[PDB]
């Protein structure tokens, strides 16, 4: 009598979860794994035009709370990612998001137009993402209201489809009003990803007296239990702010309850990357099981008796 | 042969913990219980010119990572203040700090003209707090550098002293360099405190399916564990930005460990937030005592040997 299926843009999820960009989704083998997993979807690794190798390692740390990372987009290229929507993948299984982070408007315009004719013909989903707190000297895109909206222009001349933005965090009503402003200009921004990590933690081992992260002298992005409160206020306040959208949850991800908080929040669909990242695919087993027995015991059969219903006092 | 000692601001200080503002510091009964506590210092309730009764309640709730509030600035105005600052409080005892958030430039202006006479007479020193994230309609003043600008520009015109500023935390580091590049700008402030909440968190209760404070649809600052990687980045980017300031750390203190890793990052002072809330003004006899632990494991006789010295990779 109950059910985790989504339903958006053309098609049929079975369960809200995937795994967040960045997160086990770099090679053919872990794209593959994830596509055999019980996820909903997947989303490939954010790309460039071009393979990088990215930051120095370390550069990902596990920690009681979460995680740091300052990964620097370590990708196989566009042609790589584009090539798996095009020819490998089985979208028989589950449908695909391609992850883009082109390092100027022109990389992404450039990508998007070779990206057109494979949404076209397969039907992946371009989740662009405007976000990025890892590669040195390089602003956050999101950050920036006029370059966020010259950005959304440029690549809405030439991309032909519905695609989504993946956000960094906003902490305050200003900013959530200007940015649900700029997006809501977009008709083709049909969802809207809400968090990339909270941007330049930095990470202090009290044993070692040292960072414990090799690039940015130690800075870099947070996930993980330290973001979900976070994470709970973005999707809320674009849920509510971007009525012609959907929301899509990432952040603070391990368990079914989270996720319930995420969907009750308004997500669509939920991203998990920390707790994924150190539990491997698998865990998307124990997730729809936890969620399912979560809304069992709180009498709910579907996820839109809930979607966005959180209370206020 | 250890020593907790911190030297600064032309006063002495026995130890550096302090109350954060806000914290167990509105009525002269809590005042006179920091005065009385084994911490080295103390601020008084950030204070609007007249008093103020703050945001509907509930407005803070305790969680276990933390703490999450809206309070509204409920405080007793700024005459209460500035009378326990000239005619009650000790100086023998400890140095005070006043700590104030006018609603707009002209109420800081005329606070501060009046603030100089004490601040010469008595030695009480300004925090003035430029980030309070849950009055409703008003953004975080240190989020429109335009504005920060303008607003230190009308205090050092006005207040004849040095004085620290309390900042909300950035989370990029082009943010860092802009704000840095402002502060350095004014002579006059000669200390930075990092930093004020995580702003518009967003905590959401599983089992009542609500929010958990009444003000701004259950949006509120986020305190205590969930922020300490993001106050110790903030900590360490200022102290290196801003050579010529000292930097008082402010964020996810509970224990010893927490305050070394503050120290560790740059601080001079270290702030106690939700953890004093919790546990009340004895909580500085056990900090006292957890930090000369810490520092004895480690021999460390004194808070210089270490302070600003984490290692990078
Ligand atoms: C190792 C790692 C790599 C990541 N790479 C990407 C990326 O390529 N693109 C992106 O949009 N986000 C990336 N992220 C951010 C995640 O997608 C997610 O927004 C963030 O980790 C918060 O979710 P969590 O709390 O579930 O970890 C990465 C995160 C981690 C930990
Ligand atoms: C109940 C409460 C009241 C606060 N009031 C103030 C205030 O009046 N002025 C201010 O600058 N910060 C205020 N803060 C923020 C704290 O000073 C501190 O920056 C923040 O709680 C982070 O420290 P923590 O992690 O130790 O809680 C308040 C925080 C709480 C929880
Ligand atoms: C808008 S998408 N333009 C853009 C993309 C990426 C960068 N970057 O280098 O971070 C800048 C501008
Ligand atoms: C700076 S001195 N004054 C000030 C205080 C508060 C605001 N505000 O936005 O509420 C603006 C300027």
């Amino acid at each position: 009598s109950m059910s985790l299926q989504v339903n958006l843009l053309n098609n049929t999820f079975a369960n809200p979860f995937m795994n967040a960009a960045g997160v086990m989704c770099t090679t053919t083998e872990e794209l593959v794994a994830m596509t055999e997993s019980a996820s909903g979807s997947l989303v490939s690794k954010s790309c460039t035009p071009a393979l990088r190798e990215g930051n120095p390692t370390p550069r990902y740390q596990a920690l009681p709370l979460g995680s740091i990372n300052s990964m620097g987009l370590p990708n196989n290229g566009f042609d790589f990612y584009l090539a798996y929507a095009a020819e490998q993948h089985d979208y028989g299984k589950k449908p695909l998001f391609l992850s883009m982070s082109g390092l100027s408007m022109r990389e992404n315009v450039e990508m998007c137009k070779r990206l057109a004719a494979v949404a076209t013909e397969k039907g992946v989903i371009l989740e662009l993402n405007l976000s990025c707190p890892n590669v040195p000297g390089k602003p956050q895109v999101a950050y920036d209201f006029d370059a966020m909206r010259q950005c959304l222009t440029a690549v809405s001349e030439v991309y032909p489809h519905s695609f989504g933005v993946k956000m960094p965090p906003y902490f305050d009503f200003a900013h959530f009003d200007a940015a649900a402003e700029i997006l809501n200009e977009f008709p083709k921004v049909q969802f809207i990803t809400c968090i990339n990590s909270i941007g330049n933690g930095l990470v202090i081992d009290a044993e070692t007296e040292s960072v414990v992260i090799k690039p940015k002298q130690g800075f870099g992005g947070l996930g993980g239990r330290y973001v979900l409160p976070t994470a709970l206020a973005n999707i809320n306040a674009f849920y509510r702010r971007c009525p012609g959208k959907l929301i899509f949850g990432c952040g603070g991800v391990y368990t079914g309850e989270d996720a319930f908080l995420h969907v009750l929040a308004g997500a669509s669909m939920v991203q998990v990357g920390t707790a994924l990242q150190e539990e491997g695919p698998s865990i998307f087993e124990r997730l729809t099981s936890e969620l399912l027995g979560v809304m069992a015991k709180k009498r709910y059969q579907t996820l839109d008796e809930f979607r966005g219903k959180v209370r206020t006092l």
